[PDB]
């Protein structure tokens, strides 16, 4: 609680809408004292407990209190938090390169090698979070952004900590429910949740990175859910004929129903696809 009560317009000049969502908008802003640019996320408060507009204070406080812990090159950094009668305003590091997969869909071929160089940045961000026992719980391609797309080696940033939670050793956590196509089976079946759900999501992300196809997406939401629950996927030759045996082995070891048999983030960093022996 106990966020900054000044008017954000006294400290920042805000400009153009960068994006929006159900209860939020993100605008570019410029800090008056320094001249630096940031992104400003305006989150609408649920102002009455019974209202289904806006975001509960419990959920905003949880997100803010996790973001305040994190400092790593591959995760978004939070700069300040303001609040007025209707909104909580997060001042975040600006990512101007857009979604990683939009950038990649514009290039020529993309070798496996090139692809794993981006993937390794995702791994290193997740390794940090899990090292601090934070589960992101919403890893998906649209939450993988680039700082700047017009440099030699573009740097990725993981964003959106709206479902992130600190793992509590002494209490099981059940339901988070993000987007069907990218959620692990234990999310679909309302089973105990931990760090392993993010390792499943990385598997999905890796499958899409290499192929452009989604492993589990079906024709309705219920069919996608049943594909996930049943681990109904395949490496179809149309999409995977140029993909190494090692790349496929990495995906297989992540897309595992039983969480306790899934590779961990530390295992993933030592796999021979990622660290050739």
């Amino acid at each position: 609680t106990v966020f900054r009560q000044e008017n954000v317009d006294d400290y920042y000049d805000t400009g153009e809408e960068l994006g929006s969502g159900q209860f939020a908008v993100v605008k570019k802003c410029r800090e008056k004292s320094t001249g630096l640019q940031y992104a400003a996320k305006f989150i609408k408060k649920r102002r009455t407990k019974s209202s289904r507009r806006g975001v509960s204070r419990e959920d905003i406080e949880r997100e803010v209190s996790i973001l305040k812990e994190i400092q790593h090159p591959n995760v978004i950094t939070l700069h300040e938090v303001y609040e007025n009668k209707t909104d909580v305003i997060l001042i975040l590091e600006l990512v101007a390169g857009g979604e990683l997969f939009d950038f990649l869909a514009e290039k020529e071929s993309l070798t496996e090698e090139e692809a794993t160089e981006f993937l390794k940045q995702i791994l290193n961000g997740v390794y940090y979070l899990h090292s601090l026992q934070i589960a992101h719980f919403d890893l998906k391609p649209e939450n993988i952004m680039l700082l700047d797309r017009n440099v030699p080696k573009p740097r990725i940033k993981i964003i959106d900590f709206g479902l992130a939670h600190k793992i509590d050793f002494g209490n099981e956590f059940k339901n988070i429910f993000g987007t069907p196509e990218f959620v692990a089976p234990e999310i679909v079946n309302y089973e105990p949740l931990g760090l392993e759900a993010d390792m499943w999501s990385i598997g999905v992300i890796t499958y899409i990175l290499l192929s452009g196809a989604s492993p589990f997406l079906g024709d309705t939401k219920q069919e996608t859910l049943a594909n996930v629950s049943a681990v109904n996927y395949e490496f179809e030759d149309e999409y995977f004929s140029n993909t190494s045996a090692l790349a496929k082995d990495f995906i297989r070891r992540l897309l595992v129903k039983d969480p306790k048999k899934r590779m961990t983030i530390q295992d993933s960093l030592q796999h021979p696809w990622i660290k050739p022996k």
